C-alpha cells in the first residue's frame, strides 16, 4: 500500500498516493473533479479524476462498476486507457471514493480544427483503428464527436468518453445531437455498432468543409437536412422500422433522391467523397465497417494490416444483472484492489 497524502483543491479533499504531485484543477467542472498532476513513476503528466458519489443510487453504483470495466479492458494506442485506479480504504467496509488515472489530454480535435487532405486521411484513419479494436469487442461508443476526439502536437488522436444521455441534452441546435445517426436519434430500431460509422462520417465532412454537416434546430430539421442529402427510404428500410408512428411520419415526407456527393464536397479528394458515400448509408445494415473502410485506398498512405489489432474479448454479461447498491460497490472494490498497472 502507497503512502496517501491528504489536500483540499476546489471545495473538494483529495486523499492520493505520495508519487502524484503538483495537484491543480481542470477544466472548469467541464470534466467533472479532474486534476492535471506529474506522475513521479511513470514520469508522464496525468489527469487524476475523483468520481463524485459514485455508490448514490443502484443506478448511480453500476453505472461507476461499468465505467471501470470498460476503463480496466481498453489496451489500444488510439483509446483511452487507465494508467491507474486506487481509493484511500483500507477495507471494503470504510470504501466511499474512487479515483482514475490516465494520460493528460489537454486538447481535443475542436481545439485544433473550430486541414489539408493528408490531415484528413490520417485523423479518420486513427478514429477507425480505435474503432475496429472498439466493435471487435463488442463495444459500442455511441457518442463520436470533436470533443470525445483528443489530439496532440504530433496530430495523434485518441478515443475518449465513451455512452455510458438527458432528453434536454439532445434538444435544439446543440452539438449533442448534430452527429448521432437518425436511427438512435429517432429511436427508429435497435441500434448497434453501424451507429459509430455514421458519426465518423459526420466528423470526416466536417474536417474537409470546415462546417458541421447536419446542424440541425431540432430532431425534426436535422432529420431534413439527412433526407436531403442521402434520400428519403425505400421499402426495404421502412420495413426496419419498428414504430409504426415513425413509419407514417417517413412517409408523410415527399421522396427526394440521394445527392450528387461530388457537387456537395466540391473539390474534394474522389477517394474521399467515396468513402463517405459507403459511410452516410440510411440503412445502418449497409455501412461499410470499420475494419473494411481501413483497407479504402483513401488510407493507402497509413493502412497495415499486421498493425490495426483487434481486442480481447469483454463480458458484459452483468449489463443485464439485477443487483443490490452494496453488491455492485463489492463488485467494484474488487476491480480496484485487481488493477495491474501496464508495463
Ligand atoms: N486537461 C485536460 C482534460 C484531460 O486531460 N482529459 C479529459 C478528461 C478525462 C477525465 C478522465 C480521467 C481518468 C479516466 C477517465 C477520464 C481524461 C483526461
Ligand atoms: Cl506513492
Ligand atoms: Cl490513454
Ligand atoms: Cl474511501
Ligand atoms: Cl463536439
Ligand atoms: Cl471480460
Amino acid at each position: 500500500r502507497p503512502t496517501f497524502y491528504r489536500q483540499e483543491l476546489n471545495k473538494t479533499i483529495w486523499e492520493v498516493p505520495e508519487r502524484y504531485q503538483n495537484l491543480s484543477p481542470v477544466g472548469s467542472g467541464a470534466y467533472g473533479s479532474v486534476c492535471a498532476a506529474f506522475d513521479t513513476k511513470t514520469g508522464h503528466r496525468v489527469a487524476v479524476k475523483k468520481l463524485s458519489r459514485p455508490f448514490q443510487s443502484i443506478i448511480h453504483a453500476k453505472r461507476t462498476y461499468r465505467e471501470l470495466r470498460l476503463l480496466k479492458h481498453m489496451k489500444h494506442e488510439n483509446v483511452i486507457g487507465l494508467l491507474d485506479v486506487f481509493t484511500p480504504a483500507r477495507s471494503l467496509e470504510e470504501f466511499n471514493d474512487v479515483y482514475l488515472v490516465t494520460h493528460l489530454m489537454g486538447a481535443d480535435l475542436n481545439n485544433i480544427v473550430k486541414l489539408t487532405d493528408d490531415h484528413v486521411q490520417f485523423l479518420i484513419y486513427q478514429i477507425l483503428r480505435g474503432l475496429k479494436y472498439i466493435h471487435s469487442a463488442d463495444i459500442i461508443h455511441r457518442d463520436l464527436k470533436p470533443s470525445n476526439l483528443a489530439v496532440n502536437e504530433d496530430c495523434e488522436l485518441k478515443i475518449l468518453d465513451f455512452g455510458l444521455h438527458t432528453d434536454d441534452e439532445m434538444t435544439g441546435y446543440v452539438a449533442t445531437r448534430w452527429y448521432r445517426a437518425p436511427e438512435i436519434m429517432l429511436n427508429w430500431m435497435h441500434y448497434n455498432q453501424t451507429v459509430d460509422i455514421w458519426s465518423v462520417g459526420c466528423i470526416m465532412a466536417e474536417l474537409l468543409t470546415g462546417r458541421t454537416l447536419f446542424p440541425g434546430t431540432d430532431h425534426i430539421d436535422q432529420l431534413k437536412l439527412i433526407l436531403r442529402l442521402v434520400g428519403t427510404p425505400g421499402a426495404e428500410l421502412l420495413k426496419k422500422i419498428s414504430s409504426e408512428s415513425a413509419r407514417n411520419y417517413i412517409q408523410s415526407l415527399a421522396q427526394m433522391p440521394k445527392m450528387n456527393f461530388a457537387n456537395v464536397f466540391i473539390g474534394a479528394n474522389p477517394l474521399a467523397v467515396d468513402l463517405l458515400e459507403k459511410m452516410l448509408v440510411l440503412d445502418s445494415d449497409k455501412r461499410i465497417t470499420a475494419a473494411q473502410a481501413l483497407a479504402h485506398a483513401y488510407f493507402a498512405q497509413y493502412h497495415d494490416p499486421d498493425d490495426e489489432p483487434v481486442a480481447d474479448p469483454y463480458d458484459q454479461s452483468f449489463e443485464s444483472r439485477d443487483l443490490l447498491i452494496d453488491e455492485w460497490k463489492s463488485l467494484t472494490y474488487d476491480e480496484v484492489i485487481s488493477f495491474v498497472p501496464p508495463p
